[PDB]
């Protein structure tokens, strides 16, 4: 059960953000060993791209390897990150190119596994 | 804290099962009411639909009764809910329609509350 003064508790709050921002700097740089870092490690994990629906973390690391490195770079734009109680987080963020016209959106949920912060389901996509 | 022993237990999964289902059903028929009660309540929820961006319970609903009733039915395809623990979720589909080529991808996140399990932020988009 969630009760409401369990949201946003300010170290678990501390630790996710720090997370987020570590895997912001490893997708625009492309450092693909952190990007596999802190995405659960899983048959269950699942992202949806831009332009792909990807299903455990097998196919996310073909995807990974795969992707064009030229243009990753990004600004973010609405960041909402809400914990809730002391293992689970919901990071949500807009964000725009230099080069395209459309906003960009991404939802990422992370837990707190023993092995550290990390992402069980995330989805990306471009505004229609 | 996360051990692979707290995903997935058989209780937790068969209530986020029926509400995720309730909710296909309520988005399907149009039911604002039921729609609105699935969602969590606060400012900090965040839905991020095909075309828009809304951030709280307020826009959200603003979003229900200016949306277009015709239409909404669809067919779901890999769906995916695993959850943590026993008050957290991740519920993840891709869909399609009669009319559309493009493959629809819907990604909800459940916390239990009091009141019942909520979505407190959920991802729709078309894949590019
Ligand atoms: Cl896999
Ligand atoms: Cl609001």
């Amino acid at each position: 059960g969630m009760l409401p003064d369990d949201v946003n508790q300010a170290d678990v709050l501390a630790d996710v953000t720090a997370a987020f921002y570590r895997y912001e700097k490893a997708l625009t740089g492309n450092d693909v060993a952190v990007l596999d870092e802190l995405f659960w490690h899983d048959e269950k994990t699942v992202r949806y791209g831009a332009g792909e629906n990807l299903y455990g973390i097998e196919e996310i690391r073909a995807f990974r390897l795969a992707r064009p490195s030229a243009g990753l770079d990004r600004a973010l734009r609405n960041t909402v990150i809400t914990t809730y109680g002391h293992d689970m987080a919901v990071a949500s963020t807009e964000f725009t190119r230099t080069g395209s016209t459309k906003i960009g959106r991404q939802m990422q949920t992370w837990v707190k596994m023993p092995e550290g912060w990390r992402i069980v389901a995330a989805h990306v996509s471009l505004m229609s």
